[PDB]
């Protein structure tokens, strides 16, 4: 506690809250993944998509905790609330719930970035820019693409046909 | 007949009955497989699924017979009844018939396990646990997954679209 | 300007106009490609098809410009008009717009060929025959095939089924 | 919900409680690991030991959840309580806390085994025997070995010398 | 002097001062390294640690000078003051002196970042974020870890034993 330099108690606390948010998100994705593995749901690609995201969110939490120690802050852990639902409905319902979750993580990142800028903490700002902000933009874009394709597929025969052309002829 | 130790006549007889059940199941799966190979049915992946299961059930019977001789019991064979149907309907009908068949094998395994536990025959109990009980749980889970996906595919355009998203986008 | 031989001012000017047409076509295909990359359109195979065509049309322009210098003519560049639409509708709408665009390039090639024949410029005529006329015929044929398949897929269950048979059974 | 066979509501609920215990244990080990990564603690081998155990406990939870779905039970997730301490003291303190935690997991496994035996659920009993009970016995033995060696090292010069002989001469 | 764009005389001068600070730091580390190579000190791993840091600080100076020329500023060199001590005491004394030196470099980087932000010079800000700020945070963390371990080792038999357990058993 001989290393801390330019690291505010406000950022230290906000990092611990962000770690809680990322571990909550990881927990939500674990629940999503095992719901799609139910024998009465049985979409094993959807289960894999969500289990991979649970791993990504735990890795984001671990990166934050590594950074907290690099800066000389102190990790503090809080209770992890259970996910918002016990059953996640259709693939469409689940993808909508996932984009809501990612937008909430993204807003927490943007709020922490703004705190770090106000505190003139450029290490914190660049840490977020380099490891989190573009990862979130890329994931939200992918989820938006998925939402549009699920809506196309479930909505009409014109939509299913247009999806199949892209899948079987172009790629 | 110099090797038998802790092997009850009750377990010996029950093993011979189980071999009959597994060979009957193998016969049922042979009939299922060649029904899907009919030029007027022509689902060669369904034919392959059922022919592979016929091989698995014959292998289970052979493992039981190997174990009967390892314990010093005497294999006794009975007539093999023909399968319950000559025509198996749709893929859905066939998968429902297959899960009924597997649940009946699983209950026969559980009943033999309970007999072996009552007879304090731990070799028999562990034999079943190690080679049969988890194989049955894994297969029944796969069949339940298949049933749900066939029901999704044949039922509606929302269901077919949700299946295709998992197939063409996620995997 | 010691190399020019049998190269008319009429062909020189027509080549510069053709370069403008090919760069306009490239620009149109860039706009088509990024429209299909929108999160609310999200057909990434369609996006790739059109971005590849933008590259092909820029390469055709560059070949023309290389030839202009090989003959001792002088490249002159004009303003590039923006594409005709800002949004391109469905895959069907887009493919119809692409075949209209290709037919217009093809007619400009045929008109330049006829000018070169009238001017007795066989180098120009063979240049077009060797690098452009069959490329256009092959691309227009592919686009016509795509149009028919998109129409089949979006139109009816008989059409979608016939497409799927070709895709999943024959190839 | 067409697969469930011989799977009691008592075992189903107990499995969900066990998943909670394993995820709580994983969380405890995450906190232990990052405490040893503090610049004022700085035992990076101890940090690695505990982070590896956090991964093992999450994998145990995931195996339980996979099994819950294989049997046709329904995963239900509860709030994850935060670890018991925010600071973990010395390596000795931490290893003592880890063996207490493992003994509590082991007793929960033994209690679930006894429930499964009472319910005549041999699949559950063998699942625990095959994937959990010997993993726990091996880990508790390793932790007991570590406790004894830490006590030897911190206690006396005779103990440190005896440790060093084993380390530098025998291995 | 045809390239300079958005590069203030304030930043240009501050970069030249920073180059002086980094070359002074390199000189300090050369002196530290050869002190530990004295036959009456003889800690050749400590000598190597400090000689590697002398190379890192010279490389940081060279990167700054490359950037000064990339922006169209003019390198100006000043006298390099000799290091603060001729003898560096124990490994503990030396590591404390090294963390003081690194914190002073880090504060000079943060001050230059703040100047660049005030001058709206994002190239300068990102240059520092990308090549210097995280290098300093990682090095200061490592030095803090080293300080804690040296203090543990020299302070007590409990501390030495805890160090040895991590070294000989865990890693
Ligand atoms: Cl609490
Ligand atoms: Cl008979
Ligand atoms: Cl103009
Ligand atoms: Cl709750
Ligand atoms: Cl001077």
């Amino acid at each position: 506690s001989q290393i801390r330099q330019n690291y505010s108690t406000e950022v230290e606390a906000a990092v611990n809250r962000l770690v809680n948010l990322y571990l909550r998100a990881s927990y939500t994705y674990l629940s999503l993944g095992f719901y799609f593995d139910r024998d009465d749901v049985a979409l094993e690609g959807v289960c894999h998509f969500f289990r991979e995201l649970a791993e990504e969110k735990r890795e984001g939490a671990e990166r934050l905790l590594k950074m907290q120690n690099q800066r000389g802050g102190r990790a503090l852990f809080q209770d992890l609330q259970k996910p918002s639902q016990d059953e996640w409905g259709t693939t469409l319902d689940a993808m909508k719930a996932a984009i809501v979750l990612e937008k909430s993580l993204n807003q927490a990142l943007l709020d922490l970035h703004a705190l770090g800028s106000a505190q003139a903490d450029p290490h914190l700002c660049d840490f977020l820019e380099s490891h989190f902000l573009d990862e979130e933009v890329k994931l939200i874009k992918k989820m938006g693409d998925h939402l549009t394709n699920i809506q196309r597929l479930v909505g009409s025969q014109a939509g299913l046909g247009e999806y199949l052309f892209e899948c079987c002829t172009l790629k």
